[PDB]
DNA sequence: ACCGAATGACATGCATGCATACAGGATGTATATACCTGACACGTGCCTGGAGACTAGGGAGTAACCCCCTTGGCGGTTAAAACGCGGGGGACAGC
């Protein structure tokens, strides 16, 4: 039951509202806790991330690649 | 509000990532073989030093006593141990 990763990130940000940006883990426990995801899912979330800031619609307040914090950026 | 055109969601086609098992094939290792001899094993002296027997005289082992200092006990106070806890920053994991 996991559609595009677009849309559980979003989601998962907008449930914990931190306005410094979300750190890297906040995203990664909450969307395998709650939803169901592939037997490689932490791969795929690390490099969602990372196309995802490519996308430029969000924005890592701290730290480099995929190692610090990211913020919706409205 | 259903009918079309259009478009987002749903379902799957497509391509890919990734894992995995293998088989190869290469290399290193173990086997498998002769010869080889420096080199352990006697072997033969040869004597000196360990044993036998000797005396002598002191140090260890006894008894004997003692007293102190160890152990025991015996309240009183109170300083320190025990406990609770709120939390923050140190460990630690991950990129």
């Amino acid at each position: 039951d996991h559609p595009k990763y677009s849309d559980m990130i979003v989601a998962a940000i907008q449930a914990e509202k931190n306005r410094a940006g979300s750190s890297r883990q906040s995203i990664q426990k909450y969307i395998k806790s709650h939803y169901k995801v592939g037997e490689n899912a932490d791969s795929q979330i690390k490099l969602s991330i990372k196309r995802l800031v490519t996308t430029g619609v969000l924005k890592q307040t701290k730290g480099v690649g995929a190692s610090g914090s990211f913020r919706l950026a409205k």
